[PDB]
Order: structure tokens, then sequence, then C-alpha cells
């Protein structure tokens, strides 16, 4: 089965670009990372930082997760991210997104040994 750590990398890591490439980026990436296979996933964030820098967030500021669990962590530094947001006119299987870049602190949930990101909770 795909591991939880690998699923986070597939859904949320894009270190090959420094920023929300193009207006096409979320349309291409939501499809290529398999987030439009079963339905249009409504919102998703990609992080444009190294894998090591995202993994290191699991040792940074401990914050409450939106679900009330305690295993979330906020990055001390801002990170380059792209938020993808399904358009009003998007109909599966032709899932359409708006691409918006930001520089924000990320909040991730971490689990396991090694203790690594398994969930993207929020950006602030």
């Amino acid at each position: 089965k795909e591991t939880a750590a690998a699923k986070f990398e597939r859904q949320h890591m894009d270190s090959s670009t420094s920023a929300a490439s193009s207006s096409n980026y979320c349309n291409q990436m939501m499809k290529s990372r398999n987030l439009t296979k079963d339905r249009c996933k409504p919102v998703n964030t990609f992080v444009h930082e190294s894998l090591a820098d995202v993994q290191a967030v699991c040792s940074q500021k401990n914050v409450a997760c939106k679900n009330g669990q305690t295993n979330c962590y906020q990055s001390y530094s801002t990170m380059s991210i792209t938020d993808c947001r399904e358009t009003g006119s998007s109909k599966y299987p032709n899932c359409a997104y708006k691409t918006t870049q930001a520089n924000k602190h990320i909040i991730v949930a971490c689990e396991g040994n090694p203790y690594v990101p398994v969930h993207f909770d929020a950006s602030v």
C-alpha cells in the first residue's frame, strides 16, 4: 500500500518549482498527482520547499490540529506554497482549479518513527 509519508509527498510536495508556476499549474498538478481520480478534490496545497525543510516542521511549533488532535506543527519560517481551489464551473471528470501562490507558515500533522508529515492541516 502507499505509505502515509509517501501519500503526503504525492499530495503536498512540489519542490521542482519555486512558486505556483502558471495559471495552468493546479489544473495539471491536481490531475497528475491523482487528486482528480475518484472526484475533484475541492482544495489542496502544494509546498515549494525541500523535503528536508518540510520534514523539519515536525520538530517546530506544536499547535492544535483542526480535528482537536495535538500532533500538528507550524513552521517558524514562511514557505512558498500554491493553493488549488476548484472553480464554480468545475465538473468531474474535467476538474478545474484556480492557482494562487502565497508565502505562509504551514501547519502539518506528523506521525510515526521516523516522525514525519502525514497531513497538511492549514497555512497561516
